[PDB]
RNA sequence: GUGAAGCCAGAGGAAACUCUGGUGGAGGCUCGCAGCGGUUCUGACGUGCAAAUCGAUCGUCAAAUCUGAGCAUGGGGGCGAA
RNA sequence: GUCCCACCCAUACCCCGCCCUCAGGGUAGAAACGAUGCCCUGAGGAGUAGGCGGCCGUGGAGGUCAGUGACGAAGCCUAGGGCGUGAGCCCGGGUCGAACGGCCUCUAGUGCAGAUCUUGGUGGUAGUAGCAAAUACUUCAAUGAGAACUUGAAGGACCGAAGUGGGGAAAGGUUCCAUGUGAACAGCGGUUGGACAUGGGUUAGUCGAUCCUAAGCCAUAGGGAAGUUCCGUUUCAAAGGGGCACUCGUGCCCCGUGUGGCGAAAGGGAAGCCGGUUAAUAUUCCGGCACCUGGAUGUGGGUUUUGCGCGGCAACGCAACUGAACGCGGAGACGACGGCGGGGGCCCCGGGCAGAGUUCUCUUUUCUUCUUAACGGUCUAUCACCCUGGAAACAGUUUGUCUGGAGAUAGGGUUUAAUGGCCGGAAGAGCCCGACACUUCUGUCGGGUCCGGUGCGCUCUCGACGUCCCUUGAAAAUCCGCGGGAGGGAAUAAUUCUCACGCCAGGUCGUACUCAUAACCGCAGCAGGUCCCCAAGGUGAACAGCCUCUGGUUGAUAGAACAAUGUAGAUAAGGGAAGUCGGCAAAAUAGAUCCGUAACUUCGGGAAAAGGAUUGGCUCUAAGGGUUGGACAACCAACUUAGAACUGGUACGGACAGGGGGAAUCUGACUGUCUAAUUAAAACAUAGCAUUGCGAUGGCCAGAAAGUGGUGUUGACGCAAUGUGAUUUCUGCCCAGUGCUCUGAAUGUCAAAGUGAAGAAAUUCAACCAAGCGCGGGUAAACGGCGGGAGUAACUAUGACUCUCUUAAGGUAGCCAAAUGCCUCGUCAUCUAAUUAGUGACGCGCAUGAAUGGAUUAACGAGAUUCCCACUGUCCCUAUCUACUAUCUAGCGAAACCACAGCCAAGGGAACGGGCUUGGCAAAAUCAGCGGGGAAAGAAGACCCUGUUGAGCUUGACUCUAGUUUGACAUUGUGAAAAUUUUUACUUAUUCAAUGAAGCGGGGCUGGACUUGCGUCCAACUUCUGGAGUUAAGGUCCUUCGCGGGCCGACCCGGGUUGAAGACAUUGUCAGGUGGGGAGUUUGGCUGGGGCGGCACAUCUGUUAAACCAUAACGCAGGUGUCCUAAGGGGGGCUCAUGGAGAACAGAAAUCUCCAGUAGAACAAAAGGGUAAAAGUCCCCUUGAUUUUGAUUUUCAGUGUGAAUACAAACCAUGAAAGUGUGGCCUAUCGAUCCUUUAGUCCCUCGAAAUUUGAGGCUAGAGGUGCCAGAAAAGUUACCACAGGGAUAACUGGCUUGUGGCGGCCAAGCGUUCAUAGCGACGUCGCUUUUUGAUCCUUCGAUGUCGGCUCUUCCUAUCAUACCGAAGCAGAAUUCGGUAAGCGUUGGAUUGUUCACCCACUAAUAGGGAACGUGAGCUGGGUUUAGACCGUCGUGAGACAGGUUAGUUUUACCCUACUGAUGAACUCGUCGCAAUGGUAAUUCAGCUUAGUACGAGAGGAACCGCUGAUUCAGAUAAUUGGU
């Protein structure tokens, strides 16, 4: 049989992300002394749209504490966050949209953007449009922070770690239906390579496991072990459950 | 060609929102020329003009439209709206 | 039919000659002899496969012939000889020119008709096919040997601004220009040429490259890799650039986070325009007039002298008008579309000027020219911004919008923006006229070169608005501004000047030409393909079609004629789909304006639904604008609309251009995409829906590895993997099976490592185990599944209901003879005259059914289907016209194919002959057609089978494997605690993350707030504002007294950059599991083709089997893979099955008695033999079913194996013995090598020598190969491949004729009566090859496989027609039969049909053959490769003799045959004859006979005669119609 497509688009090549209409990356200050602390204080500029991305980010601008220039950078902005706005990162910064605090200084049940995983990284968790992490609960002895994912787990990370006050700006992007091959084109041609895509039993046995047959049928159970080997891993993997989710799930 | 929002005016009514002249210029809308394609004649030709062309008739024609150059993917590999 | 006589002839027989072979003899005191010779005698002679012998010929070697030869070697040619059976040898003659041969040995690349053989050459075909797309040529002249395709002039035409025009990109490379030209090429010619030959031609600071970066590529540091090299592109790197100072280069002082290259002739980007000029270059040359960049220093100007301009309220202005580091900003720099406004150019209109055209007549006419570059100066030009002021009675305002107390209207200004006006350039140019010189050298000189208008016009550009996006639409080099304020700046002298003028320089490569019906790629001068720019007039909505201007061509082999058949363009009376699988093809409709427009609907559509009317020309009228005066008048300007009269051909979108429509069904929602070159679809995609995995130490994936990579400039509204497939309404039940997921205990299973025991040790044995699995839960929008039987309602049918068997559950809602149902052309209704079609219903549905999605569905569809209107040559039924061919000619000129060839009939034959046999026959040489034959040409059949030949794909095939999971060992260190194992502590190994490696850890100074033995905790100064923040101010001492030098300002200390994980993970090596993701391989045989079946595959009995033996078939009836401690061995006593008599229960049968009883019983098992004091049966004793090795028999090769037979060595059993016993009374009851396991002994070996373990040998058994002389082995292919096979299937033919069809003989019986008018049982004899079987003879290096259409001929077993005979024949109508194939045998609905059945006509609507006639005749509906859907089946790939949809139909010019047409020879003609061949007519109706014969009556013929008509044939065109 062939290299089947799942298994091709691993090599890079045509299935590369595109690039060129992105400017920089969306990432926090790196964790300097200013930001461990005290505060320091930035001015938006401008807020701008980045292809691909259905969020909006922020150009924020920032003094050099040590030089003349200064510094530029690129955060994913909060919804509420508004052009020449002052907003402020650090220990000691207001617990107001926009700022950057560490999880340690954030009362229990807010929300905040752009989590770090851990203290520096520059944030890792949340930061898709509409989406936000909750600062469950605090471990002060332990310096750790209960936190709940959008997708509903409950992670524990440093308290250092940092979030930006709010909810990611971009609101109810899924809310609309494509309506338009067109449509779904026009997204996904600032993305990836992905699309349209051909189903696995449309195609012939030589093309994928679902291969052909006299009536397109899958001919086996589509759930596929956690450990099958690459090339065998299409279809429902590692699936606990199939079926319609006809009531409340016990995980989360 | 059709004539979506938005807008102007006038008629009713009590209200709320009904109606009627206009304006406007949206749509993977439509007729249709070039381009692109290739349905039927199962036409021509079938030691051809041509190792796939020719004629008529057809599909689409403002956007999943057509196309140049540069560049990338190299054989059990690639690429594939398959 | 029989008998007799003579005769004819085979390669046979007889006699003779000769050849050869074989056989038998003779031949030496050698006068003897290729002694391998000779002489004598007898017999014999076929031959594929094959064997042997002898000889001939070729290249080369040794010896020899004292060989041949320029007075002619070799070779070659030869209707000239000789020899040999023959292969061959020799000679004569000719040609020719330098070597060659005989004999004996030696040697080999040694002998050709084949191989779809190799290379080369050459034929018939054949002067043949053909040289026919792109509208088209003609006259005169010149040139020349020669002119349709050279040139000039004239005419006629085309391309018709999305050109046949003018220039470019790629690509070519000299094709460009001049001159000359024999051949070759330009498929005709050629004087011509992109050809050939000889010479020329491409000029840049400004146009490009060069410079920049993009996607991307390659280095570097490092890390992998055995390595070629891979990753890496800033990453675990000590990676650079700025200034000052000496006689002299080298003395220092500051900044630093960066620190490569290549990559665009369409992206970014410094700068050039006009005129002229050459044969060929020009934005490049020449003339004039400019610009940019870089470098230098001047003159003037400006500014200042303790300093770096002035003005304006302001927006800002002015000719400058300092400014380091460091920083900020702008430009470069960006999508698509819409309407509006400005500008350039083009187009159009009016007037004037100059020239030209027309001018019978008319036309103040028609056409052309009338131009102004870069670069500058100057004045303007929307948006915006500034100032005054303060708006509701809101106002301003666009086509649209919008704007305003965040300050509108208004008034006044500033400013970005020329492709605008004027001026310089610049009229001196260019152009246009006009007039005077002249072999040329020289032209010369005059004049003129203007003014207005218009616009939904075209094109480009600019501007302000606006729309769309889950889409927001490059980068860098370079240039500029500013914030900052470092340095520096002569009251009589320079002046860190972006001002004016001035000086110097600008290298290198490209530059011709074409860019295409001839310069590129398609083998080529090819109707194909190949990226752009500019873009006139008319009609018209219009870069539509059609015509024209500029410009370009007139180039595609020509002449003549007008047959068939064609290709292309059309027209047809009447009918109007009757044609056909099917309306294929064609026709019909068509623009605009005005009316009118249904069902349904997602309310958007449907819709141009359906349909109807009008349209020309001319003469008028009205309306729709701008400007000025003074509510009218005048002036200016296009078009668009409406109304009226008149008028003609009742015509007018007059050509061109240009929708047919409707009622429904299946299906996919739609737009979109694909099998380039047979499938455009219902397939794919799609939005929507649903499921699954993943929180980064991760999911999925790539890599040999990596300090590797993609997703990822990513983080669940995300990424990845699947299914279904818009909307609407729904999506039922089943977790038993296979998967997936979760737990691994009360539970079982296990490897390596480790633990324990035994041992001398190797080892062996025990426990223990991680993963995985057994186990137990979940899960179907996972793969998938969703049942049988029996009764039941006052007649009855059915079964609401019930009784009963089983599953994991038993098909729910829906839907249906549907693209899914076989039976089936289902049943009913409708549609038609007629419907296997369509639609609507019905449903025990072979085999419908719910995201393997069910049902419905507006809109959409080059999808499939039915009907209706319109329309028509599809047809009845054909006809006609045009162009180009074909045709004939000149020139040029192939190919396929070809054993030899070409008339038939029958026969036989390899079962379909051109050749053979027997007949018919049979006359040169030819031309146009033609499609019967050549089982015509393609192409070593693709269907089928075989091969111990493949390949693609699948899986629970066999064997493995990347990856992965888990365990162990190592990396791997240091502590503590718990009674060796577990837990949690350390950081330095190791791993991760961030950063420009800035503020980490301890303190102590301050600020605080909390507390009473004054003690502890916290913190380090930024949060009103879209400003700025840098090159330190100061304190303190030193100082050369300086924005100078140190310590503070800015606390000290540890040099751990910071934060995480941490001896875990990672990595290396092994071990268990998982692993169609991947690899390799396999997937029996026989066989009345193969498959399925069966086993005729090892083996036994009887028979087939034809009396020894032997002997076949998928022949017949059967049997075997066991069973027995006795059912083996010995001995003895007895006699069985059965019958007749008898005896209580007792009988048909229980036991007892007697008599008969040849085996009719029994002997393990099939069958056949055999057995009676036994071989049966019972009793007694036993283990001969033992040890050893030979011999023999059957199957047979006289090999194994299995069986079997007689005897020897022994020592046993039994009988008093004799004797018997080496398994089963006999004929079947079974198994090699290798390996393993036993048994056997003072047995042999472990090879330096010993002992003990262990191992290996020798002899005899066992573990098994049943495909049984003995491989380890699953499918599919419709995507398929190869070597073959007519050894072997599907279609023709051949034999046969069961079966099918058609007859005969007999005649029980029927027929009221009567077997035989006419039927006809039981039986029996046949014929036919239009059925289907059976066979496998021909064809698998191919004979084109159904049907229909068309066309001819043949048969008779006669449907009709002619003439006859019989009746249960009064007439009429029928029935049966005879002679009879002359002549006919139809039009339609449904179906691909064949077949059939209906409607209807008819005299009748008979049956058949001709390779199941007929595909180089058609067509392609059926069968039907590859695409696709459904149902059932399969785990799957896939299958279906099931349904459905789409799917390339090639070649004739040869020979013959046929149809026609010429024709030599016999002088040429005219008029004739007639051998032979062909042959043609057919049926019905009406009137009369006649309401008559005959009949009770109903009813109801016929002969003759008359008049028409059907089908057919041969002509013809007066008339009518078509063309
Ligand atoms: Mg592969
Ligand atoms: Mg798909
Ligand atoms: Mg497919
Ligand atoms: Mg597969
Ligand atoms: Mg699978
Ligand atoms: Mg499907
Ligand atoms: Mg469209
Ligand atoms: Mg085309
Ligand atoms: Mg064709
Ligand atoms: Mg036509
Ligand atoms: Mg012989
Ligand atoms: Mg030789
Ligand atoms: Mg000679
Ligand atoms: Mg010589
Ligand atoms: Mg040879
Ligand atoms: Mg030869
Ligand atoms: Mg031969
Ligand atoms: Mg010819
Ligand atoms: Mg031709
Ligand atoms: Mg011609
Ligand atoms: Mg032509
Ligand atoms: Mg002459
Ligand atoms: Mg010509
Ligand atoms: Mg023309
Ligand atoms: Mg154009
Ligand atoms: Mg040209
Ligand atoms: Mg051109
Ligand atoms: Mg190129
Ligand atoms: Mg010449
Ligand atoms: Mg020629
Ligand atoms: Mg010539
Ligand atoms: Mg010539
Ligand atoms: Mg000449
Ligand atoms: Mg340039
Ligand atoms: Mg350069
Ligand atoms: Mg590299
Ligand atoms: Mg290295
Ligand atoms: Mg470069
Ligand atoms: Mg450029
Ligand atoms: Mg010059
Ligand atoms: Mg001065
Ligand atoms: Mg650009
Ligand atoms: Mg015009
Ligand atoms: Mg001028
Ligand atoms: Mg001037
Ligand atoms: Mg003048
Ligand atoms: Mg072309
Ligand atoms: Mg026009
Ligand atoms: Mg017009
Ligand atoms: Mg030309
Ligand atoms: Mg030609
Ligand atoms: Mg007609
Ligand atoms: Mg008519
Ligand atoms: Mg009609
Ligand atoms: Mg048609
Ligand atoms: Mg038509
Ligand atoms: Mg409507
Ligand atoms: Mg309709
Ligand atoms: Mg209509
Ligand atoms: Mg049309
Ligand atoms: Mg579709
Ligand atoms: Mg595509
Ligand atoms: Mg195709
Ligand atoms: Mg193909
Ligand atoms: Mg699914
Ligand atoms: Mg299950
Ligand atoms: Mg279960
Ligand atoms: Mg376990
Ligand atoms: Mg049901
Ligand atoms: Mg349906
Ligand atoms: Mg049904
Ligand atoms: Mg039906
Ligand atoms: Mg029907
Ligand atoms: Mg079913
Ligand atoms: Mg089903
Ligand atoms: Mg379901
Ligand atoms: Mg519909
Ligand atoms: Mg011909
Ligand atoms: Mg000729
Ligand atoms: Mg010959
Ligand atoms: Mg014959
Ligand atoms: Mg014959
Ligand atoms: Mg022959
Ligand atoms: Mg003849
Ligand atoms: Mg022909
Ligand atoms: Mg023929
Ligand atoms: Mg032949
Ligand atoms: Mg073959
Ligand atoms: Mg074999
Ligand atoms: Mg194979
Ligand atoms: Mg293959
Ligand atoms: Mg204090
Ligand atoms: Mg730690
Ligand atoms: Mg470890
Ligand atoms: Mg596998
Ligand atoms: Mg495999
Ligand atoms: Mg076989
Ligand atoms: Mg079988
Ligand atoms: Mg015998
Ligand atoms: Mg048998
Ligand atoms: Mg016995
Ligand atoms: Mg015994
Ligand atoms: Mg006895
Ligand atoms: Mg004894
Ligand atoms: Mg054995
Ligand atoms: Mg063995
Ligand atoms: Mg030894
Ligand atoms: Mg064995
Ligand atoms: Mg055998
Ligand atoms: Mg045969
Ligand atoms: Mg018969
Ligand atoms: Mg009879
Ligand atoms: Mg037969
Ligand atoms: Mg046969
Ligand atoms: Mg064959
Ligand atoms: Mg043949
Ligand atoms: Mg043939
Ligand atoms: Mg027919
Ligand atoms: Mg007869
Ligand atoms: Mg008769
Ligand atoms: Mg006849
Ligand atoms: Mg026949
Ligand atoms: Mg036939
Ligand atoms: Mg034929
Ligand atoms: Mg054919
Ligand atoms: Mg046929
Ligand atoms: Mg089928
Ligand atoms: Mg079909
Ligand atoms: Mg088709
Ligand atoms: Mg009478």
């Amino acid at each position: 049989g062939r290299v089947i497509r799942n298994q091709r688009k691993g090599r890079g090549s045509v299935f590369t992300a595109h690039t060129r209409l992105r400017k920089a990356p969306a990432k926090f200050r790196p964790l300097d002394y200013a930001e461990r602390h005290g505060y320091i204080r930035g001015i938006v500029k401008e807020i701008i749209h980045d292809p691909g991305r259905g969020a909006p980010l922020a150009r924020v601008v920032f003094r050099s504490p040590y030089k003349y220039k200064q510094i530029t950078e690129t955060f994913i902005a909060n919804e509420g966050m508004y052009t020449g706005q002052f907003i402020y990162a650090g220990k000691n910064a207001a617990l107001t949209v926009g700022n950057i605090l560490p999880l340690s200084s954030v009362p229990e049940g807010t929300v905040v953007s752009n989590v770090e995983e851990k203290p520096g990284d520059r944030g890792a968790l949340g930061r898709t449009s509409g989406n936000y992490v909750t600062v469950v609960g605090h471990n002060p002895d332990e310096g750790k922070t209960r936190i709940k994912l959008p997708s509903g787990a409950k992670k524990v990370v440093p308290s250092s770690s940092r979030g930006m006050i709010g909810i990611v700006a971009g609101g109810g992007r899924t809310d609309k239906p494509l309506l338009k091959a067109s449509r779904a084109k026009h997204k996904f041609a600032v993305k990836r390579n992905r699309w349209p895509k051909t189903r696995g039993v449309a195609m012939n046995p030589v093309d994928h496991p679902h291969g052909g047959g006299n009536h397109q049928h899958i001919g086996k159970a589509s759930t596929i072990s956690r450990y099958a080997a690459q090339g065998q891993k299409a279809g429902l993997i590692a699936a606990r459950r199939t079926g319609l989710l006809r009531g409340t799930q016990k995980t989360k």
